[PDB]
């Protein structure tokens, strides 16, 4: 398979400007999606990883809800969905921003896996979501190869 | 509010020279804060920051009991009472000292959010905490602000 | 003591490049140790870490089984032994490998210390193993110094 889920976590926008970006670049890159699904912040994140999960996908992009604000709850979400995480990944993606958006750092997204599928949590910013895109295109391929076992 | 609280975590000390750092730091800063308080390594720490919470101040920074010797506990002390950890603030602190102090990367030094209080581990050495703290010149007023949801 | 264990983390080798490079490294830096133990993925690197702690060594390195891949788990057994972790030398370790080889960013490796053992995870290739070990020369002697209290 080379499948791709797209989530968006916005309650603002659930009643979008990154899912454009995000689909076009799995176009791009060669990943066949579905319609980003846009959703409140919190339990609907859940609720949306666990039904990509499900679709048995090569790999979901969340962006948004991944700061320190109050409803930021994103890589909570993600956490309680992944067999493991990938901290180094997150940690470039957050390294992407800099030294031009100092608050990168703030950014509490994670990477991991569920079973076959990697989960990648970009930041809720057109210009974040592209900062951790240009990441995703240095490793990725080789990211679902590894996952695969070659 | 623009309220801080300083806890120095040194057994050594507490029966120092980061406090009047960090105090002189929050003044220049815009903060108010009360005289650190200096307390020994382990359970101190943890009553220190159980106390500073219940203060409700905007901003808790500790100095001290961050590496790898036997009683350095200020992270795990600081793991039990935050909501939620900010890893790249903990990693932008760290690489501030870096490539000057090797040593740098075994500081085990935490930042985290305890309901609407933000809380710094920063290390024990007066060149640690500058370092520490001119990281958080550049995203301290964003942080806060977000943390507050604007 | 100035002691060390190896350990080399590979089904496919159990049945090893990285264990000499580690052996000839160790020797060069002044340490003793033993014949590498060279052991399958997964419980077999909990036994041999288990044995290189009651073993009462000052440093345990262990190369492979650090990516994503299905059988890859020795930063999961190791987790399971330490009592804590040093996050910025696992990533210290991760940024070595970079720019040139994008893909050091989806190691998992920790590093940590068990009573009085430092442990380090490094990567199962011997370039990633070459790269993780100097960033170790840097900093090893001054962590096993502050590890025993000065």
């Amino acid at each position: 398979t080379r499948s791709a889920r797209v989530i968006i976590a916005s309650t603002r926008a659930s009643s979008d400007r990154c899912g454009p970006i995000i689909t076009e670049w799995l176009a791009q890159q060669g990943f066949s999606s579905a319609q980003p699904e846009v959703v409140a912040d919190g339990s609907p994140v859940g609720e949306a990883l666990r039904k990509a999960i499900d679709d048995d996908v090569d790999v979901i992009l969340t962006s948004g809800g991944t700061g320190i604000a109050p409803t930021d709850s994103t890589p909570d979400q993600t956490v309680a969905v992944v067999d493991y995480l990938i901290p180094g990944l997150a940690e470039a993606i957050r390294r992407s921003g800099l030294p031009k958006v100092p608050t990168s750092v703030l950014s509490r997204g994670v990477c991991g896996v569920a079973g076959q599928t990697l989960i990648v949590n970009l930041p809720g910013s057109p210009g974040g979501v592209r900062d951790g895109l240009g990441v995703l295109a240095g490793v990725l391929d080789h990211a679902l190869d590894q996952l695969a076992g070659k």
